[PDB]
């Protein structure tokens, strides 16, 4: 399970937030972009592939991931092609206040969700479940 | 040293990279932006700080770190900024050389460029890769 993303959509204040979940952790990345694109889509997966040993992402059924782009860069990157995020809707409704453009909440809620300890004493954030099960893994 | 960080900058093509290089495993992330403005670099430090645990930042004490505004964020996000505190630079744009013409962009070939690095075994094949190092240096538990 240690290289499984899923990638999901979700449109806001008329605009789009793309979101990987690493399914092992709960582990998020997310970045605003313009438009659902198949460029955008491409460079997000190797910013992503860069950063973590991505080996397989579920996405929806999206012509963004069908595009010739999305395919040179996961065919180049060695990904194969095949809810945690509506807590994300949740963190981004009360950080909005705190700035005033939406990518800059969409990131404080990221941080936010990956550094928030799950349980009690003894407990683990996201962001820490995700090192251990890779550093593990090696 | 686990939660530091270097920042900084490289300027290719007429454009802006900037830098986050973690001091004890060599691991880099990056980002091309448009100019060396406080809100571009305090979005970057932010999703930086969401992604690892980053304690302290080292930078070239560039314009865009005394913004109120990069100072605001790391003040937010918990990290202690370190101004004027001492390539990658060289590594990473020669790495950018070799796959500039695979890619019709530049930022594009930047991505591609980080990946190798952090990918990269490092010393003999008994050896391990940036990636490798810095989670294993990171990991808690
Ligand atoms: C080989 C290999 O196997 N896993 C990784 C890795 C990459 C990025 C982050 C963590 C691990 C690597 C190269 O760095």
């Amino acid at each position: 399970s240690p290289g499984i993303w899923q990638l999901d959509c979700t449109h806001l204040e008329g605009k789009v937030i793309l979101v990987a979940v690493h399914v092992a952790s709960g582990y998020i990345e997310a970045e605003v972009i313009p438009a659902e694109t198949g460029q955008e889509t491409a460079y997000f997966l190797l910013k992503l592939a860069g950063r973590w040993p991505v080996k397989t992402v579920h996405t929806d059924n999206g012509s963004n991931f069908t595009s010739t782009t999305v395919k040179a860069a996961c065919d180049w990157a060695g990904i194969k092609q095949e809810s945690m995020n509506k807590e994300l809707k949740k963190i981004i409704g009360q950080v909005r206040d705190q700035a005033e453009h939406l990518k800059t909440a969409v990131q404080m809620a990221v941080f936010i969700h990956n550094h928030k300890r799950k349980g009690g004493i003894g407990g683990y954030s996201a962001g820490e479940r995700i090192v251990d099960i890779i550093a593990t893994d090696i």
